[PDB]
């Protein structure tokens, strides 16, 4: 009851992920090739989804933060993303916000609703676990995305800092197991 | 508690209605100057959604009835459909399927779901419900859009006369009120 949280979750996996997902890794290993021969290293292979709990989904990533610059698109529209430290290049990923949170925020902001900001922080924490629970029972449409839910103080805070944690152990991952 | 449509219908309206509706009505009647003067006669003002409960929501709308034809896009895709009777033009419309029921019927076929077929008619039903609440609240931005819901028998159905009782009504109502 009044759990808006549940069809956000619901119709971003059916009616978003669930399309863009299986060819995802195909089209990122086809871009590989030529990131390899072009300054070497290589694009990881899941999604990477940003959940602010904010739900304050800026135009361009770079915005939220410096060391997050767009490096080229992925042959609807895909965006890989270098990520910096010290200036020098230190990860490399298809990143994205969840657009839904967007919706929570909007009508955070529109009065009729009665949607306060107390609510929309919970339906956003609800959002994650939805949809990561969707996520795993979802058939190799998994595999191929890390969902990234985060919340920032109010103050110091990286997000490149936070994606590059999630890249080094997803490469942990592939050369252990 | 999985009240999907809950989040379905604020999503829709927020993200999609909250947008497209209040140039709605400016960019009609732009349009209906040359509508009068081509062929006499004037489009509605009022944006008609369609609901089937079925969840049923085909590519072209003349597949769900030979006497919905196209006519004309509206000057972000919003088409102008005409209706007949007996092959005679009985009506000019603006027409348009509300998307989130395919997420319901996507989600109807996708076993992980647990989504039935009954739960699919039910959660529909809640769908409108819960966007006619949302409208009626919602600031002129409910006077220039209709919802048609309906239920197709198991078996004689013409969703061209439903669009027509609606724009007959509507004209009753602009000349009388």
């Amino acid at each position: 009851n009044f759990n808006v949280a549940h069809g956000l979750a619901w119709s971003y996996y059916i009616g978003y992920l669930r399309l863009i997902l299986p060819e995802l890794q195909a089209r990122i290993r086809t871009y590989n090739q030529h990131y390899n021969n072009l300054l070497r290293g290589a694009v990881s292979q899941r999604l990477y989804i940003l959940l602010p709990l904010d739900c304050g989904v800026p135009d361009n990533l770079s915005m939220a933060d410096p060391n997050i610059r767009f490096l080229d698109k992925l042959p609807y529209s895909n965006s890989i993303y270098e990520l910096l430290e010290n200036g020098q290049r230190a990860g490399t990923c298809v990143l994205e916000y969840a657009t839904p949170l967007q919706t929570l925020f909007a009508m955070s902001q529109y009065s009729q609703a009665g949607f306060s900001r107390e609510d929309r922080l919970e339906q956003a924490k609800l959002f994650c676990r939805t949809l990561e629970d969707i996520l795993a029972d979802a058939p190799e449409s998994q595999n191929n995305c890390r969902l990234i839910a985060y919340q920032e103080p109010a103050s110091s805070f990286s997000l490149s800092q936070e994606v590059l944690r999630h890249l080094r152990q997803e490469e942990k991952e592939e050369v252990t197991v």
